[PDB]
């Protein structure tokens, strides 16, 4: 019966301004802040507010929903003094990523390359799980592998051993990709029967029936919903209640109000690059998004892109 429904971290996309949108038309459990990368320093307060604005609102969205901050990194001391600080400063505990494909710095590798030597997720968790006080989640978020799923149960076992407290996890290697057809939510589930900490499935959930699939396949009462989320804006309650996709004039209400969001720190291109990058999104669902994007991909400047989107009359669509 109950089910659990993530915001995916996604850089570059769910930044701040979209979580405080979605979140507002959305009954996610958690979202998950873009990555903070840790290499050999403790970074300064104010890259956290940058990551996390919600740690100044005790670490929820405006509407209210949780947020919780993931650092990228290698190297145990300094994850855990980054830990340590997001929640010194309000986050809802803390997460690591070892699931997307990272340069390494120096020798500071980070994401899926962690996933070649499960050893580094183990040591790099537990030193987060360390230094956050124990009634804090901690969580990490993996891949089944690098270029197999030969290590997906020491993948697994490195994060429980560490004493984290929860797994997502992607159900692909890192060199299948964004690929459709190598999901394999049994292997999450394969995961889940191993293990003693819940489990969140993600990967190719985008409605009510490829999350009841996915459900029912890998035995997780919890999953987490990344590009699906940007595609069809209300896909929490589509998940979690089989309500229909948001019809297109919602969608425009949504992308107006996003143009009249100020970002911090923006050099004037910020929208720009959003509203059509979310377009690009929105177009594999909906046939209206095609041809607002054919009409905005032309606008090099925010204040156009602004005026165009306002200027659809949403009564009339
Ligand atoms: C543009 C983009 C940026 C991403 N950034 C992150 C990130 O910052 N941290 C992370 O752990 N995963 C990141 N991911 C991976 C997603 O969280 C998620 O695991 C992936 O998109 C698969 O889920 P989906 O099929 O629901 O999209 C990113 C994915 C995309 C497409």
């Amino acid at each position: 019966a109950s089910m659990r429904v993530l915001l995916a971290p996604m850089e570059g996309v769910l930044d701040s301004l979209v979580r405080e949108l979605l979140t507002e038309v959305n009954d996610y459990d958690l979202c998950i802040t873009e990555f903070v990368r840790v290499v050999d320093q403790l970074l300064p307060v104010k890259v956290f507010h940058r990551i996390c604005p919600e740690l100044q609102n005790a670490s929820r969205t405006p509407s209210g929903t949780l947020v919780r901050v993931q650092l990228l990194g290698q190297f145990p001391q300094w994850l855990a003094e980054n830990a340590a600080r997001a929640v010194e400063l309000g986050s809802w505990g803390v997460d690591l990523n070892c699931g997307c494909p990272s340069k390494t710095v120096n020798g500071s590798g980070g994401g899926a390359t962690l996933l070649k030597d499960p050893e580094l997720i183990y040591q790099g968790a537990k030193a987060m799980r360390e230094a956050v006080p124990a009634h804090l989640p901690v969580s990490v978020k993996v891949r089944l592998g690098w270029d197999s799923g030969e290590k997906k149960f020491e993948i697994a076992d490195a994060v429980q051993q560490a004493g984290a407290t929860e797994l997502v996890v992607h159900g692909r290697t890192k060199e299948q990709g964004y690929r459709a057809e190598h999901i394999d939510w049994q292997a999450i589930g394969d995961i889940r029967q191993r293990l003693n900490i819940p489990v969140i499935a993600n990967g190719e959930i985008w409605d009510w029936q490829s999350a009841q699939q996915c459900m029912a396949i890998s035995g997780c009462d919890a999953v987490m919903i990344g590009r699906g989320a940007l595609n069809i804006p209300n896909l929490s309650r589509v998940v979690k209640y089989n309500e229909p996709r948001m019809p297109w004039p919602e969608v425009v209400a949504l992308l107006q109000k996003y143009t009249r969001l100020e970002k911090q720190g923006d050099t004037g291109l910020y929208h720009v690059a959003r509203i059509k990058q979310w377009l690009s999104y929105l177009r594999k669902e909906y046939d209206e998004a095609t041809e607002l994007f054919q009409h905005v991909r032309v606008l090099n400047n925010s204040p156009d892109i602004a005026r165009a989107i306002q200027a659809i009359d949403i009564e009339k669509l």
